[PDB]
């Protein structure tokens, strides 16, 4: 359970993210891309893409990225009170797309290193620890609800 000065450092490296939500996109399923090359395989529109400027180039992957941290954002911003947002994410992550909880890790990593490299002003040791543990409650709620859905994940 969070604090609300944690959930505050949260929300204020968030705002600096929204500033520019498709860049920050681009630059987290970048990476995440990068540093794990099976989580590709995972999006049919554009798993064929070979390369980091083919997926800067990506109109596609750039909407994906701009979905993903909306709805994590808006998440976020319920601040642990987010189990009407986490039903239809982990149904559709757990049945139809198929997404694991070391996936989930995956994605937590390459948004704390893209947030490291991009926010230092708002990105510290304190800020990363609770941004460490917000990603951690949505993994762990979202286990959760994978197994009451049946995913092993
Ligand atoms: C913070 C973690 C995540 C959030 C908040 C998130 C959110 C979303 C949302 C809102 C959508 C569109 C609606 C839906 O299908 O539910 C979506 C689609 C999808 N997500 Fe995620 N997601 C996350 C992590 C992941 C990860 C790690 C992967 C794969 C490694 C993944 C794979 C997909 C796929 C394949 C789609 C369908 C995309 C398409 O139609 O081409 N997601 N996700
Ligand atoms: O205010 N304690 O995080
Ligand atoms: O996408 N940088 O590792
Ligand atoms: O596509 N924006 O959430
Ligand atoms: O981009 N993860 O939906
Ligand atoms: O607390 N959300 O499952
Ligand atoms: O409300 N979940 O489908
Ligand atoms: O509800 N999953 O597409
Ligand atoms: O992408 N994680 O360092």
């Amino acid at each position: 359970v969070l604090s609300e000065g944690e959930w505050q450092l949260v929300l204020h490296v968030w705002a600096k993210v929204e500033a520019d939500v498709a860049g920050h996109g681009q630059d987290i399923l970048i990476r995440l891309f990068k540093s794990h090359p099976e989580t590709l395989e995972k999006f049919d529109r554009f798993k064929h893409l070979k390369t980091e400027a083919e997926m800067k180039a990506s109109e596609d992957l750039k909407k994906a990225g701009v979905t993903v941290l909306t709805a994590l954002g808006a998440i976020l911003k319920k601040k642990g009170h987010h189990e009407a947002e986490l039903k239809p994410l982990a149904q559709s992550h757990a049945t139809k797309h198929k997404i694991p909880i070391k996936y989930l890790e995956f994605i937590s990593e390459a948004i704390i290193h893209v947030l490291h490299s991009r926010h230092p002003g708002n990105f510290g040791a304190d800020a990363q620890g609770a941004m460490n543990k917000a990603l951690e409650l949505f993994r762990k709620d979202i286990a959760a609800k994978y197994k009451e859905l049946g995913y092993q994940g």
